């Protein structure tokens, strides 16, 4: 495949759209470094990813053909997601792709929802990328930081709840580790660009809180996972080569609308 | 390839990134119906395509083994346009993709280079999109718009030179084509983007008068048109399915330096 | 006033918006230079502006007491558009305001909408830049530049008609106007802005045609056409003040800037 | 004068940029609330505002003729935030204006820099809103919230230091909180806006810890790509203040939703 012998870096591998990244880029050659909470957090209105699911995305990864290293890991916490990585590196030797997907939702928890959503969302997509640079800046070969944003990091699509205006900020947040690490790492030949879906079809949003809570332009009522995982896999390409500071909306239209 | 059984109209097709696109987009699968002017426009210092380059096109598709319908035509006089794709139409039965990719960059001839670039550059992509719509809503079975535009269409870079500054008019001119017509076709499953390259080796570029004349934020000296060509593939493929209303820059950074 | 011995070349200046801009300035000081086509463009679907109507502007700029030089002008032919400006300078001497304001809205007229917006509203916008730009080179005491776009020099909002995807098309043109001589005129202390005002009550958008139009479009969308406030349309005045604001010493060093002036209306 | 019976809430009021809106505020004849932290932050290498600063602002805002309550707050400190407010409106009576100013920029402290930037310039800003909405929404008369973001909040301008980074992504949470609010608030009539200016005259600017990192970031560009557009090394706070001035005033009174530079042409460089 196209990224065979490449190594990707994911977070939020467990489901979801991490699982998506995690199947596509091995699909299309890479090896996985996949990492996951694995616990809930209590701000969060809807559960979070299992172990069992985990060794879920390790299992179809592994049909696949490529080879997966797998931790529990917090992105909340440097030092869990350094030693995370690391493992990765003891067992595959490089790093080529990052995807720092890890994130989440909290509503109805007051003020414990702003704390929580920046602290995974803004603060967790810093820490992934942070993690990452040394061995891309060794290595000498270039690579990809893809950070998952979302509509809300370039609208102001929330409602009154802290934990949905701290997922505007936190998305917004990412828009602008986007910007000043592709002037950082442009020398290096490290891309870095953002990814804004509007809704995917996922835990995050399916889910008995959001029903009860409860338009692109395009008649598609949400997206699959599998079409952020395509323009992710297309972008961390050498036909996305020179592709770099772009924040890309995957959205059937909304931010347009 | 993922394109098989499509067609593509392009203008600009005689050389550089519009030969690039039908040449990829015809490896890809897809059929061509393939415009230039082929003839010289006063106001420009530089030579346009010639015949001779149409005709170069044309055996580089046929060679990858893609049927082509190449006409001479003016984007400018919109029943020239029309009656070119109308060739086409007549012996490939539809239309799936369109490329406005025909443009000009005069200069050192006062007004007439304003008038010349508002004209081609703006009035020329309208009518490509225009002369487009009725086959693509005819049809039902959606399709995509691409406009090239530049990083001249997001910012204000240019000289005091009439023809420059009439580029940086029309090319963001053709951001507002994009945005309105993605809202106006969204519900006819008709993508409509913007693709926003900084540099590209081309003889737009390459010629005597640019020399005389006299960066990125990636050490990359100037795109290829592939890189461009590569960009719109991806876009028009199933893999892309769901982006629409995007400015995509394809620029090595240039537009976030 | 703030304004007092400068001068402002207003287009459009025979009613709505832009004679709107002529007597807030004039109230702050500023004499001015007003022009108007005042006469009817076949593709637009609701008069154009009367030549009483500018001698009513030159009135009100009288009664607060500034100097006024009006002459009917199109902005689509340069020489027309400088001969103007060049009868107000020889009047007036000296120049240190633009307000490109003139535009229409053609509809239902085919591709001559596309066109007749493109020269008035794009066009017609270059020449106003660069009919003034010699003389406030030439003064050397900097200078305001403020071109009038809309939200939808911002959005895709618009309808299936030449004229509409032509507004669209003219007013993000008219951005990269101001994007890049804000750039080249950095250096000599002329700022260069865009406005972007949704609805203005004016005779461009209250006739019956228009809230059609606008039905059409909200019958059409999945309150899209409306602001984020609770406001149904602006006032004229409120794009007025914004331009007051800009062109005075206290928004001095502000420049290549898009400002909506439209009750959140982008934001939404 | 045009905000004669008006209150505004300033946040960092005690020098600097949170000063002159203080000052000039008062001049057009709001009555003002002051809050200052009047303490360090060890990630913070040059220093913040001292008590006997924002007691200048007081006598600085009643010379003018207004009335001020000023309070030392930590904007990381909810509770402390809403104390302060709370004694101005015991005072005062009522709210029309926020002003959410107060910011640090920690450089070579490592993660904490980045810590302590996000804690003031993007939850405090945050904290700042929160407490002023419910006056503002049961007053039933309008206002404006008026947020102090950067260019480095719709541009990527900064270093590789946790602190810079940091800022960078704190101020884009900036426009975020901004466009979000400003839909929330449409419809009582409050306005939420925010200001990017580019370089403005004060400790934050001049520092040699800045001054370095100025000059690094020149060096690091082969584009005077540090530079405003305009021939203007350096904006006065009183460039932003009368910004400010204008968006709080009926003269901008359907003004919401928009980011706004006060940069020389900074940002369109
Ligand atoms: N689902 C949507 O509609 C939507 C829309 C736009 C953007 N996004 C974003 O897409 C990303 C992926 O989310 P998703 O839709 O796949 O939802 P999801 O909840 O199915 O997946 C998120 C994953 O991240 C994990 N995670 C959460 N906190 C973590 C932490 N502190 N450390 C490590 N792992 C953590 C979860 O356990 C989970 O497996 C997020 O950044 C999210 O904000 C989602
Ligand atoms: N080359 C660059 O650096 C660069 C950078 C950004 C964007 N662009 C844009 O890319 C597009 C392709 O240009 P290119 O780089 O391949 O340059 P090019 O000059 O090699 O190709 C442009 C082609 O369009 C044709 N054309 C010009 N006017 C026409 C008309 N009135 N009707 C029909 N055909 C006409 C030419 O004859 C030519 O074959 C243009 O829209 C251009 O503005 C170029
Ligand atoms: N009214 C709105 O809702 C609205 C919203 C956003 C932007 N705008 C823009 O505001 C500006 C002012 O328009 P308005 O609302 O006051 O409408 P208006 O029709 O009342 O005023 C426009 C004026 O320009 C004149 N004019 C038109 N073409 C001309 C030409 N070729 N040369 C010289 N003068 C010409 C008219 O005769 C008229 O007096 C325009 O650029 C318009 O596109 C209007
Ligand atoms: N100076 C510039 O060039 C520049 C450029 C763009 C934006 N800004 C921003 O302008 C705003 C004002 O900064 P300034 O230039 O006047 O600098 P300054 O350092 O002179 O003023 C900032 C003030 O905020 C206070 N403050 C800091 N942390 C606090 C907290 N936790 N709680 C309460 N008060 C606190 C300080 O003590 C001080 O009085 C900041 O948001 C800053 O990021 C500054």
């Amino acid at each position: 495949g196209p990224l065979t012998g490449k190594v990707a870096f994911i977070t939020g591998a467990a489901r979801g759209q991490g699982r998506a990244h995690a199947v596509r880029l091995a699909a299309d050659g890479a090896d996985i470094i996949a990492v996951d909470l694995c616990d809930q957090i209590a701000s969060v209105p809807y559960p979070l990813a299992t172990p069992e699911e985990l060794a879920a995305t390790v299992k179809l990864v592994e049909d696949i053909g490529s080879r997966i290293v797998a931790r529990q890991a917090d992105v909340r916490d440097r030092e869990s997601l350094s030693a995370a990585l690391q493992a990765g590196l003891d067992e595959l030797g490089r790093l080529d792709i990052v995807v720092a997907n890890a994130g989440i939702a909290p509503m109805s928890a007051g003020d414990d929802g702003w704390h929580d959503v920046i602290d995974v969302n803004l603060t967790g997509v810093y820490h992934t990328i942070k993690v990452a640079i040394p061995t891309l800046v060794k290595q000498g070969t270039g690579g990809s930081i893809v950070l998952i944003s979302s509509s809300a990091g370039l609208a102001g699509v929330g409602s009154a709840d802290p934990g949905s205006v701290g997922y505007v900020a936190a998305k917004h947040g990412v828009v602008g580790l986007m910007r000043v690490y592709a002037n950082l790492l442009a020398g290096q030949m490290i891309r870095v660009n953002s990814i804004h879906p509007s809704g995917v079809e996922t835990p995050m949003i399916n889910n008995e809180f959001t029903r009860e809570w409860l338009g692109n332009a395009m008649p598609v009522e949400v997206l699959a996972p599998e079409d952020v995982a395509n323009a992710v896999a297309w972008l961390v390409s050498d036909q996305a080569r020179y592709i770099t500071g772009v924040t890309l909306p995957v959205d059937a239209g909304f931010l347009n609308k």
